[PDB]
């Protein structure tokens, strides 16, 4: 069996090569580095794509089409735009939308491109794998709708506009990308991400005190999925 | 050799088989159908990705990682930001920006994403072609900035924002991504576009006019590019 693992960022696959604590291959391809590692009976590859959408889209089809992954889950962290999503919180995303999608001039709906879909779904199987290792753990896992987009959302007005046009609970720049090239190929993924920040004035500043942490909390339930899979 | 063309949309990529005339075998790969074909002694492969930077990304992947290409060329049409850049007018592009990149909260510049850079360039030696041939054809061929991003743009403002924050000539939704993919992968690029708007407040009318038109003028320059590699 092959697991692709995925990241945007070094901080969030740091903690999960180290969690699996076996030997990993190096293999450079496309401007990313690829770790390749055997655990138990799983390969395992696990990189991080960069910041953003091109950049995950990149990764993610290099992940299936060069590596020939057979499922990837997805780890790091987000924007909190609901109350009870608090400072570390876990959520898996059941539906991820591209936010800052924006046809309106042909009269679209905003996140809406031909051809295509406003909303693209996860996996049920992993989503339920999910909730049932949080229910037995004790763990308090939060589902829900997830905007990606390339900007760095800091503002309330934005916020607004994410729950209101497409009732998301959190914002990021890499899910519904990875999502989508997983879809394409008919390959199961899983995306979730434990909060770093309000996506308010002073997120940025959230982000650069919980970045760790969050990374940490999202990459040690990743593991723990992988565990069971 | 074996070389990749691309166009974002049905419509510009239609004028490109018609052109070459030869048999083309269908296969279907990522949510993409490539038209595979033999031209004196090219091997072609013809896609259009679907429009925006997710779609492009994955189907310039796919062509390289699946197929193989040593060379990809992409045509289709661009909205104008600059007064001598017309409707139907061509334009190659020099170096490609994603203008939606918004990463400010951290104090990067706007389009700069870690890891990255603001611009990419483009091919020189394709570059150097299409100028050849424009001389010698006696085509008004424009170089310049391309902004990229997932907005089809209708606005003086926004124009405004182009024009100044990234010198930009032309905007569109796919360039900047298929140039990011060809560069992480080493492969020669060149971004040709034909002017069907003007990016303003009537571009959607201007597109929905000037599509066909300006998607067979750019495939025209494509093909004879083609014709001499
Ligand atoms: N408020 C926010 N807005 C957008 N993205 C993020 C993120 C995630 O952290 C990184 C921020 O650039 C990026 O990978 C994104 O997915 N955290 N908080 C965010
Ligand atoms: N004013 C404009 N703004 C953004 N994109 C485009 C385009 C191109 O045409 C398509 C418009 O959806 C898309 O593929 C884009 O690359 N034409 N005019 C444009």
């Amino acid at each position: 069996q092959k697991i692709g693992i995925l990241g945007a960022m070094r901080e969030e696959i740091t903690p999960i090569l180290e969690l699996f604590g076996v030997d990993f291959e190096e293999i450079p391809l496309g401007g990313n580095v690829f770790h390749k590692g055997v655990y138990h009976n799983k390969e395992i590859i696990v990189a991080y794509s960069k910041i953003g959408k091109v950049h995950s889209t990149l990764t993610t089809t290099s992940m299936i089409l060069a590596f020939g992954v057979q499922k990837v889950l997805f780890s790091g962290v987000a924007g909190s735009l609901v109350k009870d999503l608090k400072i570390n919180d876990l959520l898996v995303a059941t539906q991820l939308v591209q936010h800052d999608v924006d046809l309106s001039a042909f009269d679209h709906p905003l996140g809406f491109i031909p051809e295509s879909a406003i909303f693209i779904e996860t996996s049920g199987s992993l989503n339920a794998l999910a909730k049932k290792i949080a229910n037995e753990q004790h763990i308090a896992l939060k589902e829900g709708v997830i905007a990606s987009g390339d900007q760095f959302v800091h503002s309330k007005e934005r916020k607004e506009f994410l729950v209101s046009e497409f009732k998301a609970s959190a914002v990021e720049m890499e899910g519904a990308s990875v999502a989508f090239v997983c879809q394409k190929f008919g390959v199961p993924c899983c995306v979730l991400r434990s909060i770093s920040d309000n996506a308010d004035e002073k997120a940025g500043m959230s982000f650069d005190e919980f970045l760790e942490k969050s990374a940490h909390t999202s990459a040690k339930f990743l593991k723990s999925m992988v565990d069971e899979l």
